C-alpha cells in the first residue's frame, strides 16, 4: 500500500466526528496537517478493531487502488496510517456526502446546467480511470460524492479491476466487465442524477431487471429530461457494447451541452420503455 499511499503521522490527524458507518469501521471527518503546515479538511475510514488480516488486506487495498490516481474528479487519498492503530485511510472532505442521497434532498432544485456540471465531472473521473486500465464495476450515484461546490467525484474502489441495477446486460450474463460496461452503468448514473436520486428500475425483482433489458426495454426519460441527456442515456445503453459512446466522447458530449444551454430546450403502455 505504501507504494502509492504516503504514511501519515496520527500526531497529524484531529477526529472531529463519527459521519458514517463503513464496511470495515467507522467513518469520520476530521482535519489533516501537512507537511507545509496546512490543515486540510479530511474524510477518515477506520478499521474496526478486532479486524482479521484479510479485512486489514481489502481495507487497505482500496487505498493501494485510490492512490494510483491524481484527478480532479476522483476521491483524493492524503494517505494511510498503518504504524498505529487503529488504521485508517484519510482522503479528502466530501461536504455534501453521496450524491444521491444529496438529490434526493434538492428534487428539481437545480438547474439543467448545473446537473450537467457535476454529470460531467463525473465522465471526466471516469475517462482517467478507463485511461488507467481500470475497470470500476460499481459506478453508481451512492458511490459518487459531491463537494460544497458541487463538484462530484468517483469513489469507492472496493470492487474494482454485483449491484444489478447498475450493471450492463453483459456483465451480468457471463462477468464481461469492460470499460464499455462502466458506460452503461455511467448511463444509469445520468439517469439517477436527472432523476433527482431515484432508484433505477424502483423496486422491480432483480430477476425482472435483468430480463426486461435483455428484451430491450430501458429506463423512461426522467421528468422534464432533455432530449440530449435522454439519448446520451440510450446510447450508454446500447446492446451492443461496442456501439456505446467511450468516456472522452461522453465528455465531449457534456461539453457542448455546457457551451449552449440552449440546446437543453428540447424536453422529452409500460413503465419501461422498449428502447
Ligand atoms: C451528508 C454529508 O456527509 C458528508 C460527510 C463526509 N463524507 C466524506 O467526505 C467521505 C469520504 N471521503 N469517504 C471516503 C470515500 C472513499 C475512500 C475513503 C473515504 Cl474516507 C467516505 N466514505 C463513507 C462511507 C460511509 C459513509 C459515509 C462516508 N463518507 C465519506
Amino acid at each position: 500500500v505504501h507504494e502509492f499511499a504516503k504514511e501519515l503521522d496520527a500526531t497529524n490527524i484531529s477526529i472531529d466526528k463519527v459521519v458514517g458507518a463503513g464496511e470495515f469501521g467507522e467513518v469520520c471527518s476530521g482535519r489533516l496537517k501537512l507537511p507545509s503546515k496546512k490543515e486540510i479538511s479530511v474524510a477518515i475510514k477506520t478499521l474496526k478493531v478486532g479486524y482479521t488480516e484479510k479485512q486489514r488486506r481489502d481495507f487497505l487495498g482500496e487505498a493501494s487502488i485510490m492512490g494510483q490516481f491524481d484527478h480532479p474528479n476522483i476521491i483524493r487519498l492524503e494517505g494511510v496510517v498503518t504504524k498505529s492503530k487503529p488504521v485508517m485511510i484519510v482522503t479528502e472532505y466530501m461536504e455534501n456526502g453521496s450524491l444521491d442521497s444529496f438529490l434526493r434532498k434538492h428534487d428539481a432544485q437545480f438547474t439543467v446546467i448545473q446537473l450537467v456540471g457535476m454529470l460531467r465531472g463525473i465522465a471526466s473521473g471516469m475517462k482517467y480511470l478507463s485511461d488507467m486500465g481500470y475497470v470500476h464495476r460499481d459506478l453508481a450515484a451512492r458511490n459518487i460524492l459531491i463537494n460544497s461546490n458541487l463538484v462530484c467525484k468517483v469513489s469507492d474502489f472496493g470492487l474494482s479491476r454485483i449491484p444489478i441495477r447498475w450493471t450492463s446486460p453483459e456483465a451480468i450474463a457471463y462477468r464481461k466487465f469492460t470499460s464499455a460496461s462502466d458506460v452503461w452503468s455511467y448511463g444509469i448514473v445520468l439517469w439517477e442524477v436527472m432523476s433527482y436520486g431515484e432508484r433505477p428500475y424502483w423496486e422491480m425483482s432483480n430477476q425482472d431487471v435483468i430480463k426486461a433489458v435483455d428484451e430491450g426495454y430501458r429506463l423512461p426519460p426522467p421528468m422534464d429530461c432533455p432530449a440530449a441527456l435522454y439519448q446520451l442515456m440510450l446510447d450508454c445503453w446500447q446492446k451492443d457494447r461496442n456501439n456505446r459512446p467511450k468516456f472522452e466522447q461522453i465528455v465531449s458530449i457534456l461539453d457542448k451541452l455546457i457551451r449552449n444551454p440552449g440546446s437543453l430546450k428540447i424536453i422529452t403502455p409500460s413503465n419501461l420503455l422498449l428502447d
